[PDB]
C-alpha cells in the first residue's frame, strides 16, 4: 500500500515536487494548474499562482465537490492562504492539521476528482 | 500519518502532480528538475526532460545513493525508461512493482536526498 522512502544524506533545504498551485474557476474547477501544467479544460477565469516556499507546505485544506469538483480554498504551515475559488454546490470537505504530499487527479473537460495524498498529524 | 483521499466524482483522464523529470547530473546527481522546476545546483550536464503521459507512472526505480544522490533511473507502466544518470559511489536501491506518486527531497548546492512516496502493489 501506500508509502514512503527515504534516500541519501542530512543537508540541504527542503523541497516539494508540488510547488505551485493554480486553478481555472467559474461555478466549479475548470482546471488546476500544478507547478504550471494544465490539467482540464479552458473556461472559467484563471486565478493567480501560489508558490510554495522552501519548507512551507499545506496544512489546511478544503474541498467542496459531489460529482466534481465545486471549490478549492487551502492555507500553508506559515499562515498564507489560497482561494477559494469555484461557487458553492456540492459540499465541502476539510483536511486539518496535515501536510499534503501531491495532488493527483482526473480531468477532461474539466476537473472531475482530486487525488490528495497526505500526512495526518 | 501518511493517507490519501478522493474527492469528487466519476469521468475524465487521470492525471499526476508529478507530470516531467528532468536531471543535472556528472558523477553525482546535481539537480533533479520536476515539472521544470529546478532542485539544487548549476553543475553537471543537463538530461532530456522525461514527460509521463495520462496513466503513465513510474513503476520500477533505481536510486544509487550514500551520503547524497549518486545516481537515478526509471521505467514507467508502459515500458519507457529514463537514465541512468549519475555515476557508481553510493548503493542501488531499487523500487518495484510500484506507482510513485511525489518525489519530495532535500538539495543545496546539489541533490542530497530524495523522499519517494509510492503505492506498493
Amino acid at each position: 500500500g501506500l508509502t514512503h522512502r527515504k534516500f541519501g544524506g542530512s543537508g540541504g533545504s527542503p523541497f516539494s515536487g508540488l510547488s505551485s498551485i493554480a486553478v481555472r474557476s467559474g461555478s466549479w474547477l475548470d482546471a488546476i494548474i500544478i507547478d504550471g501544467v494544465h490539467h482540464g479544460g479552458s473556461g472559467g477565469n484563471l486565478s493567480p499562482t501560489f508558490t510554495f516556499g522552501s519548507g512551507e507546505y499545506i496544512s489546511n485544506m478544503t474541498i467542496r465537490s459531489g460529482d466534481w469538483i465545486d471549490n478549492i480554498s487551502f492555507e500553508t504551515n506559515m499562515g498564507r492562504r489560497f482561494g477559494p475559488y469555484g461557487g458553492s454546490g456540492g459540499s465541502a470537505n476539510t483536511l486539518s492539521n496535515v501536510k499534503v504530499i501531491q495532488i493527483n487527479g482526473s480531468a477532461g473537460d474539466w476537473l472531475d476528482s482530486l487525488d490528495i495524498y497526505y500526512e495526518q498529524y
